[PDB]
């Protein structure tokens, strides 16, 4: 009686009237989406001189001049931030000073909360670290991508860099399979690379786009996707923005390739593994368009449109969406340096005030399917899921 993945032909973007406002946010350039959120908190790099500071807001406390807790410690700018998939109080930052820091928030986060000491300080990268991504199935496992081309895999529990793989060119993105076994990354040589950390080897590589500007990837397996499939954005030979779907088991040519538009910003792909919604967002763009990956086919659905550029952004976890509103996803959009603007993505339904059960398959839960020790033994237990209801 599990709810199956819905076909979504209609999905509209609704900007909230409410905002997180009177903030002091960074507008520095990075190679990541810029923000992070879990079911409770929002992380946003703060506009400060000197070492990077993360503002920590409560998702629920929307409005003017909200309580902003502070995470310091960094000695340079923050390049990437990600909350743990499992532990509400745990997050990681990647920093220009080459250090990845693991943070543990207090039980009660207030406007006077200040974090200076990480619970784990992961050292060794030779240049600025550009990504820090948690394994979606395994507790304590993190991948970090370095400007020097190194992907470093960490067991944060043991403070152990247990595997590393170095490419010749700088990393531009790094993302985990929903199976938790493989990492995909893009590099400046226009390559999409597949990495097996437990084998410490590159198990696939292909030229993914022929233009010069930055390619970005994410996995599109999981519940709604297809096993071993990866999605890329990039630029064609004429510098048009385009995308491709790749099968890592038949990794010589795209399964699917299409032009998107003639924009200039690299596009960050965001996959909702539970419904198959696939958002492509460019920093500096005033619009965001989305597709559904369903039945192995990609279909255009709709787009968010505004007259205000996206400076930074992130999406909230599935567990956090408002089910009674038929909300399936939500973007937090930084506008200028002082506002976070929520955007709901809603399936239009006649009865806008009753639970649309068919829209909510079992969502990724906040429980790891494997311990690190189990994973290193070669296990591949599918992620744990929870059927959420209001």
């Amino acid at each position: 009686d599990a709810v199956d993945v819905p076909l979504i032909k209609n999905l509209y973007a609704e900007a909230w009237k409410q905002q997180y406002s009177d903030l002091r946010l960074s507008t520095k350039q990075t190679e990541s989406c810029g923000l992070a959120a879990n079911t409770e908190y929002i992380a946003a790099p703060w506009d400060v001189g000197g070492g990077g500071v993360l503002g920590i807001l409560r998702l629920a406390d929307i409005g003017r001049n909200p309580a902003v807790a502070k995470i310091k410690g960094h000695t340079a700018s923050i390049q990437d931030t990600n909350f743990s998939p499992f532990y509400r109080d745990i997050l990681a930052t990647a920093c220009e000073d080459t250090i990845v820091r693991i943070w543990q928030l207090p039980e009660e986060v207030t406007g006077t909360t200040e974090l200076k000491e990480p619970i784990a300080t992961l050292t060794g990268a030779l240049k600025k670290v550009l990504s820090a991504e948690w394994n979606p199935a395994v507790s304590g496992i993190l991948a970090s991508g370095c400007f020097d081309g190194t992907v470093a895999f960490w067991n944060v529990e043991k403070n152990e860099n247990f595997a590393s793989v170095k490419f010749q060119e700088s990393l531009l993105s790094a993302k985990w399979s929903w199976k938790g076994d493989l990492l995909a990354c893009t590099t400046k040589d226009k390559a999409l690379n597949i990495v097996d950390p437990r084998a410490a080897q590159v198990v696939g590589s292909v030229a993914c786009h022929d233009g010069s500007k930055a390619c970005k990837c994410t996995w599109i397996d999981g519940l709604a996707g297809r096993d071993g499939h990866v999605f890329t954005t990039g630029f064609g030979k004429m510098q048009e923005r385009e995308m491709a779907i790749w099968d890592t088991r038949k990794f010589d040519k795209p399964v699917y390739h299409a032009e998107i538009d003639r924009g200039s910003s690299p596009l960050y792909p965001i996959f909702d593994e539970t419904t198959g919604m696939l958002y492509v967002c460019g920093k500096g763009d005033s619009s965001c368009r989305y597709y559904q990956y369903h039945g192995g086919t990609l279909r255009s659905v709709d787009a968010y449109r505004s007259s205000v550029p996206i400076k930074n952004f992130c999406f909230i976890p599935k567990l956090a969406v408002d089910q009674m509103r038929a909300e399936i996803g939500r973007m937090l959009k930084q506008e200028n340096g002082n506002v976070l603007q929520p955007i709901s993505f809603i399936v239009p339904r006649k009865n806008q005030d009753v639970f649309q059960a068919d829209l909510y398959p079992p969502a990724p839960d906040v429980e790891p399917s494997m311990t690190a020790e189990e994973w290193f033994k070669g296990e591949n237990k599918a992620i744990r899921r929870r059927s959420v209801k209001p």
